[PDB]
């Protein structure tokens, strides 16, 4: 199937504040004033009636791809009065599928969905920026500062977005088929169990919450830690949760979905001061998830626990994704990243 | 190569014994009545000659299809004086493909081939019954009551069996090329050694026994547990066997044998007690195995130790399943299920 | 693209010291006076501009094929005074496909491409021997002075060289696409890193040396000791580091490239000694590896610490070869064996 | 199916010592200096997995030709100091299809196979001479110095292999249909029967050895003797072991194998002495037998007992030939030759 979420977003033209010409720093870290469109977790794309879609009625899925249309571009001014007037200017569209630049950063209560006029929760809804770093080797002597990533450097890849009647779309395709099971939980053999010998219990990936999850994992580096690094036993990362539990194999994406970059042209004026041009534009998140119909031996639909809104009085509401808790499928793959699991029976002594 | 074996077994028409209306259990087990066709190790698809045909003389092997026929259906009455008619009452097959119904209890000495008359050993060969469990997830709240698997809600893909001279198939093909070598032991790198450096050692998978190891491992679930479950170091299941020794990923199949179910038709008189319909049927377990031939640089036959048939005055005389102990193949993936390995040579302090 | 090195080399035709008939022993090894090819690692087949070439300007790279030409026989014998004459002998030229025979032992500073005129620092290049050893597994009594390999076992594979303007090539293709990084460092995701979480770390496997690396890994087995060996936790191979730390999965070749056998024909006199005729030839070692150029946003060009050539007076040169150190690429897997890798920033307590 | 074995061997120029001139003798015997191929037995072409090959799962075989290819003759002088140089001189190979010579000597321990690299346990492997005699009926006052056996006579059919990249072919197909059991035991009519009457007993050809057995046995002239010879009862030969059990006559060829003859041409100096050129050959042997594939109605394979590999510390090893021990089919002749059985069940008094 096919999801579509249209919201309006805003972005500004923020100077690369290029590579810090001062003390040299291994991680080398600058602002690179470029917003980073959301795509890399399901609240991203999908709003709670598209994931109950998703899950409710299928038994796998997977990802296909994703895609985000960005058009009617607002130019608006601020007189530090407020002029919704420009027509020269424009905004720079840039797609790192070198993927060269830092994940992005987890957010923090997006529902950008719920409230798709600009204004999230009575805060204008900004685009993240992006903050690159650069990293070298411990070893190597290169100075960072030489390394600065730059769009511009590839400028002949670089889409703009004329104000208007206009739309510049990034577009992700997945290279490799991973078809991830709805249920949470599956069945052992009998024979080489975890519980009683030869006998039945299931391990089951609790009802947690999928709406922070990536639509494409690629946590392919914390299992290849554990597979190459030679370090002692006593090192630092050995004890990390993150290389004990990386994620299952089959789950992670080769090829996930890289970073989208927009911009709004920087200007500078006599005095080398920025002057600030801040755009609305209609974002639309668009993924594309093949899925293949559930055809149980059962009367009851599976349709409680996979989405619990929650809202409290004055706290803002959020709604979360959650698989199929009811019935055990002994073939695919767990789709939830690592968390805390249960056997279904206990395990014994 | 293919593999063909026909035997006599019986089945019963033992009711469905609906999910427990009494107090609520998390794993909530009832019996189905349906008798579960042996499909699941090697011993329910292959003798002794079939085995040594398909390790002997071959470098490699893999799975290609596995088929079940079911015929010669002869009912049988008791009036509890053993009457053989029945004409109008049939039997009902089930293929369990959505992989919803827990995986086959390990037989205890099968051994149908045999004794292909359908007595073993002086007792009836009946089929084995399935007992269907139900797990929800700890966390959720469903009543399981409500979710009890029945092939009769699927009743459109229930095929039936007159009697008489009439074969309902049941047929497996892999969706996956898992070839396995007929060898139980492989060079190590001298670079990359757990024995001397820079010299050379081999790991051997012993002699052991094949007859109960499942032609289909698929035991994907417990490599998964050490990537997902961040339970603390002191869990009951990362010192169990079965997750700490998951078992070679290239050895699993991910679409494996389903289970096969028969039963004959439930009917119930006026005191609403079951009447007894029990029928003899010939099974013809087939198993078809791609080959690669084996053309190694020697003069002697790897013959030995391959199958060692045991018997003791008055005890029941089996015969094990093994590889090919004698030359080491440093490519392809070891065919054996985890167990007890030995070093060539043994490893130093 | 594509690698071509040639270099002079010697053979000589000791004979093949069959299994010894003396006292049994596990691994039974004796000397098959067969020499064997260097072509296991980077510096059997690439020189260092070879290697510049290959890391260079591109950001991933995958080996297609291997292949060597053995050529220019120029037989000497020598009244143990060196005569340059023999026309009616020949070499047994054999590829050990089957995959039965030991792998190369590590090469102490092969470095025959600095002197390919035949004389690596005032020696003679004489070629490899090939010393096997027959490995039956620990249970079994077969004995295995019957098992020596011999490829006159199969002499309707070997192929000949005869003197003078004449040619035997070996060959090998690659049957999996395994595409390897050029850099030597990725980032984490926010989400599921071992450092400060939601933040940015890298891990990288430090500069190290790349000359013995292996070009086809083929390390299959290290990782599956952990999967299938069910020793108790005290064994010593748990604590080995190869057991530990086995390499990336999707590094190793399932297919690697195989020994390749050549060996002057040996004749023996009337007092039943072997009569020694050593020949040149001319190897010619070609090695052709796909490569997907790189196109990153950036000023600079990444070419320091790829090669780092260490000579100090009157010790032999050598030249390491190395990744691209500059700039973490977060897809792809990372080229090098397990080694000592760096995180950055440190990970925190 | 098809055997091929290669190996390599040692021949010279052994001048033909011509007959006796001096006293006569009735047996006039003579060294001819011809090296004779071994090509009589079973050990003389199989290996023991091509002896394993052609009684495992087979239940009849005949033999239907024989080959050998003597090819890559390499000459070898010595300075009485080992020269590999010659080009003008040349091998003389001759097929004695008349057979007027005499059978081949059994061989003790050939073993060929095992060692094919020309030295068989550190002894150089010259082929065995032929010693021709001569045997005039005991009454006929004929001289037998002038019948003496010589192919120049025949040179017409003489066959020449010169040196280098040159080869001969010794051929022999069977012109008569010899179908052989491989089972060693057969039932015997209860009407017909030595043991008890009517009731089943079986005579079993124990498992004893077919290494040095012949694979045209074409001994008909012993139960020829039983026949024709009207000595009185007293006479030595009928006492004789070979008269007495000549050998099934249904295994017996009546065109068997021929003798085949190679030698290199002698040359004699002034001083009237031979001038020794011994010569190095790939002697390829090559056997193509006929089978039935066996079709029992069992669940076990006939596997063992079929080869004996004995070896004991010091001593040279050799594995033994034999046939299917296990089950008795009552139609076929049996193959072995006349060896002392037994019968199942032992007969009474």
């Amino acid at each position: 199937m096919k999801f579509s979420n249209s919201y309006y977003a805003y972005i500004e033209n923020q100077k690369n504040d290029y590579p810090d010409i001062g003390l040299e720093r291994n991680p080398s870290e600058y602002q690179t004033g470029y917003h980073r469109i959301p795509n890399q977790y399901w609240a991203s794309f999908l709003t709670p009636k598209d994931w109950f879609n998703l899950i409710y009625n299928n038994k796998a899925f997977r990802v296909v791809g994703a895609r985000c249309t960005v058009s009617n571009m607002i130019p608006l001014t601020e007189q530090a009065t407020i002029t919704t007037f420009n027509n020269t200017i424009y905004a720079l569209c840039y797609t790192d599928n070198n993927y060269e630049t830092e994940w992005e950063e987890p957010a923090a209560r997006d529902l950008s969905f719920m409230w798709r006029e600009g204004l999230t929760n009575g805060a204008r809804h900004m685009l993240p920026t992006y903050k690159h770093g650069i990293y070298r080797t411990t070893t190597s002597q290169a100075h960072n500062v030489f390394y600065g990533w730059d769009p511009l450097c590839k400028a002949e890849n670089i889409l703009e977005l004329r104000p208007g009647k206009n739309a510049v779309t990034f577009e992700w395709h997945a290279k490799e088929e991973i078809w991830l099971n709805t249920h949470m939980m599956q069945q052992f053999d009998p024979t080489h169990t975890p519980g009683i010998a030869n006998t039945a219990t299931v391990y089951s990936q609790e009802i947690h919450n999928q709406t922070h999850s990536n639509v494409t994992p690629h946590s392919h580096l914390n299992r290849w830690i554990s597979q190459t690094d030679t370090a002692p036993a006593t090192a630092r990362h050995w004890s990390k949760q993150a290389i004990q539990r990386p994620g299952i194999m089959e789950q992670q994406f080769r090829y996930p979905i890289p970073n989208w970059f927009i911009k709004m042209i920087p200007l500078f004026d006599s005095q080398n001061n920025l002057i600030k041009t801040t755009a609305q534009v209609l974002i639309t998140m668009e993924l594309t998830v093949d899925t293949i119909p559930q055809s149980l031996a059962i009367n009851m639909p599976i349709i409680d626990d996979i989405i619990a809104p929650n809202h409290t009085p004055n706290s803002v509401p959020y709604c979360m994704f959650r698989y199929q808790p009811i019935i055990p499928i002994n073939v695919g793959v767990l789709p939830a990243p690592p968390t805390k699991g249960v056997f279904i029976p206990e395990l014994p002594a």
